[PDB]
Parts: structure tokens; sequence; C-alpha cells
């Protein structure tokens, strides 16, 4: 364990650390490994979707939080809200965990299943996982989210792309921003306009 | 033409000089340009910026139009900054646009592409077409530091095949490619 430096503005060091970035205003994202869940090369796909849309607050849903490191830097990057999502009782752990680490109290967690009974709408929904999964989100997207709503999926193999392109035209989603490290692609989605 | 405030992300808007923009975010850096390629391959470009400055880098801005790249370079804090153009009316814009943004250090060269630049760079950046980023490519080897990062942006993604070709062939490999529309930019560094 090390430094992740993911961008600019941020980078992920292990919360035993005692890092002090050359670049003062570069957020750093305490985690600790000894919780539960990830990627770096899809966390960096979903960072980089995330820092271009937010370009005022908005309200986010971070799918299959895990580790909750979405939610945490959606937060810092100004969010008005964070939902924070996932179906173990050791995510929940992880992700209020993490979260406090970084000084962060107020980010909400739900115990459940993709958008299984989460009541309200976001103008942004994030999502870093396998793409089977990402499938049965995508026909719950449309009824949680705002209109001008975004979308960013990370997580998906290449060979997988074109299940989940077909599912996106299928749902009306289109692709406004495609990226590819390695073999992992990230997508920026918004209502096919 | 008629210009408005491109929101490109959290940490940067590119602002026509006149427009009075108070962005809702604080801190998020306003590039102000007199009148002000496209807005999608400065985006891109823009990214594979975001995603290399872990730390201050030099930077070439290669092509560098109305110096937007590379006064956003040194906005996100860049060691040093030097601009190529072969056009006096793009050297007089880079030159204006970094003065209006209060910035009077950013090296400016006359020249086509890397020929006649003196040194290397731990960033070279080049928004431009894919037929001169084709002779863009032999030039980076001998510009680039260890460790060096290279982004490219304008390629067309039917013109990408012989980039990913001439890259190959050069020892470089990619990165990150990011698609938006039919436009292409890439993140590159040295093959092993």
């Amino acid at each position: 364990y090390h430094v992740i430096n993911l961008s600019r503005h941020l980078a992920i060091v292990p919360e035993w650390e005692d890092y002090q970035p050359v670049f003062k205003d570069q957020e750093i994202i305490r985690l600790d490994p000894g919780l539960a869940f990830g990627n770096h090369q899809t966390t960096q796909l979903a960072m980089l979707g995330i820092e271009r849309a937010m370009v005022k607050p908005l309200t986010v849903a971070d799918v299959g939080t895990g580790s909750g490191i979405l939610a945490i830097a959606a937060h810092k990057l100004g969010a008005k809200s964070v939902l924070a999502t996932d179906i173990s009782d050791e995510s929940m752990t992880a992700a209020e965990e993490n979260a406090a680490l970084n000084g962060i109290y107020d980010i909400a967690l739900q115990k459940t299943s993709l958008l299984a009974d989460v009541d309200g709408k976001f103008d942004l929904i994030v999502a870093n996982i396998l793409a089977e999964i990402l499938l049965d989100l995508i026909p719950q997207l449309d009824s949680h989210l705002n209109e001008d709503g975004q979308v960013i999926f990370s997580g998906i193999d290449y060979l997988q792309l074109p299940k989940i392109e077909q599912a996106l035209a299928e749902n009306s989603f289109q692709i406004d921003l495609k990226m590819r490290a390695g073999r992992w692609i990230g997508l920026a989605i918004s209502r096919k306009h």
C-alpha cells in the first residue's frame, strides 16, 4: 500500500499514512484496508466522470458503494446530497467508517439491492459494479433520475459493452462519453436527446 | 460567432472575456478567452490533463491555437509551460489570452510541432488534426522525460487506427482512450 494518485484533485491514501500532497488543494481520501472493499482503473474512470459532471451541486446516488470511495469523493466535490447503497452489512460499515476517517458524517446509507425501495430521484446516479448487475440497474434508472439527470457507470469489461450499449438504447439513454483503460470501460450517460 | 460559458468540469470553466460569470462553486477556476478546435476536443484534452497533473509537470502544448490548453495546464499548477504554433495569429492570441488570465510566464515559440524545440517535458499536449499528429508522433521520444506522458485530442474516430499504428511503431502505449461523439482523446506513455 501507498498513495494512489487518481487526478490533480484526488488521491487515495491508506488510513495509517501521514501524507502531505505537493498540491495543497489535492483532496486526500483516507480508506481503511482492513475493512471490506477496489480496482484502481475502474475507480479512476468513475472519478473522471464525476469530475466532469459536477459543475454545480448535484444530488447523488452511489449504487453498490462498496468501500464508499465514490460517495465520499462526490461529497468532497460539492454534492448537494449523497445516498450510498449496497447489499452487505460490511459495505455499510466500510462506507460509514471510511466517511468518518475523512471527517464526513452526513452521507446517507441504505442497505438495499440496486435502487429497490429508494424513494427519491437524483441528478447523478453513479455505479462501479459488474456489467451483469448494471444490466439489472439500467431499467431502474428512469424512475430515479431527475430531468437533465446524468449517470456514470464503471466496472464494464470491454466484451460486455455491446450488451450495455443495447440496454441503454432500449431504455432511451445515450452515451456522452466513453472511456477505456486496459480492458475496463467507463461511461457518462444521459437521457436520449 | 456567438460565444457562451463552457462548463468543462468541477474545477474549470471557460468564459468569454466580456461575460460576467459567477460560478456556483467558489473555487471553480475561470479561464477568460478572447473570442473563445471545438468544445468536445478541448474537453477530452482537459480530462487528460486533469488525470495527468498529480504534481507540477513541465508542459509542452503543441499547436496551441488560442492557448487554452497551455493556460489550463498553468492554472492546474504546471511547473512550466511552453506553447508552440506555426501561426503568428496564434502566438498573439495565446499571449493575449494568457495576460487576460494574469499569466506572463508561458513560453511561446513559433515553430512547426517540436522542430527547433530544445529540451524535454513531463507532459506533451496536442489537440490538432490527426494528419499532423502523425508527424508529431516520431518527435515525441526526444522531447519526453522518463515517465513522461502525452495527451492527444482532435482525432476523428475513423483516423484512430493509423494513430494507434504509428504509436506502436514508436514504442508508445495508450493508457486511456476517451470518445465523445466522433472525437477521440488519448493518454499515452512509453511502452514498458
